[PDB]
């Protein structure tokens, strides 16, 4: 069994020539060369069988990623395994090899209005097709979105996606959440799990904004100073918005803070484009339900050069119903795991 950096990096007769790519969530990652294809490919070693959280993220992930296929989200091209559960300690999953992601990109180069303009479109095509199978992403941020030499774009992680449910989106303010900080909508704070598609749209907005000054927009260090970045910039919610918050301790504490009035997207960003800026005040919108949606967003008139519906595909199968993760064992999603994995098996 071929060994890497020393570990175990084995990946059968189909995959040679490895190079040690860093590492990921549960292993190591390297690139490799394809025989069948005769391309090198990005290989992720995933050992997660000893932690539940892990397994959830991985099954999740997997699931998902194999129902769809789209240009701009990262597909699985194989999945190598043991041919028993028994056996089975690690799995190692197959992806095509891209260059860089955008945080890595923008840590040190400025792009152009017209780079800008495209990453944008194409993860919005991308988000257009995730939200038609009834999926959320929630962990949308630059190092999220891989990057290739010629600038196509493609979303990857989907270790927190959830199948859309806003009839249950509500809860308690200050309720702990998981994914990224400075990428989580304001409502996450204040009365939401992030159930619904606009949790993903804010993302989106804030990547547009660190696309446009190479800076997180809103840098918080921790949960309330998430929300004090945010309404530094929007400025103090309306009364209208305010109203829209039923939950008395989340509306409360917004009536505590002192006025604060809204920065202009033109004074933060005096060397963007007009139209990027309109767009991207309709993404971050402090009020949900008052927020752009993906359709709307490609619509807008900073997208027209690439906006053509009937080139921006919806899915064919659609998650209907809550996949029940959460509340399954370590030893159950691994055998599910199994299960998933066994196209792949000659």
């Amino acid at each position: 069994a071929a060994a890497a950096g020393p570990q175990v990096f084995d990946v059968g007769p189909r995959y040679t020539n490895l190079s040690y790519i860093g590492e990921g969530a549960y292993g190591m990652v390297c690139s490799a060369y394809d025989n069948l294809n005769k391309v090198r490919v990005a290989i992720k070693k995933i050992s997660p069988f000893e932690h539940q959280t892990y397994c959830q993220s991985t099954l999740r992930e997997i699931k998902i990623l194999l129902r769809f296929r789209h240009e701009n989200i990262i597909g699985i091209n194989d999945i190598i395994r043991a041919p028993t559960i028994e056996q089975m300690k690690d799995v190692y999953i197959v992806q095509d090899l891209m260059e860089t992601d955008l945080y890595k990109l923008l840590k040190t180069q400025h792009l152009s209005n017209d780079h800008i303009c495209y990453f944008l479109y194409q993860i919005l095509r991308g988000l257009k097709y995730i939200h038609s199978a009834n999926v959320l992403h929630r962990d949308l941020k630059p190092s999220n979105l891989l990057l290739n030499t010629t600038c196509d774009l493609k979303i990857c992680d989907f270790g927190l996606a959830r199948v859309a449910d806003p009839d249950h989106d509500h809860t308690g303010f200050l309720t702990e959440y998981v994914a990224t900080r400075w990428y989580r909508a304001p409502e996450i704070m204040l009365n939401s799990k992030g159930y619904t598609k606009s949790i993903d749209i804010w993302s989106v907005g804030c990547i547009l904004a660190e696309m446009l000054s190479n800076r997180p927009i809103f840098p918080g260090k921790h949960y309330l100073d998430q929300l004090n970045h945010i309404l530094g910039i929007l400025g103090s919610p309306s009364q209208e918005d305010l109203n829209c918050i039923i939950n008395l301790k989340a509306r409360n504490y917004l009536l505590s803070l002192p006025h604060k009035n809204k920065v202009p997207w033109n004074r933060l960003f005096p060397n963007a484009d007009s139209k990027a800026l309109d767009l991207l005040d309709k993404m971050l919108t402090f009020n949900p339900h008052k927020r752009i949606e993906v359709e709307q967003a490609l619509a807008h008139p900073y997208l027209e050069q690439y906006y053509d519906p009937s080139d921006e595909p919806i899915a064919e199968a659609p998650f209907k119903f809550d996949m029940e993760l959460d509340d399954l064992p370590k030893e159950k999603l691994k055998e599910l795991i199994f299960e998933e994995t066994a196209r792949f098996q000659p």
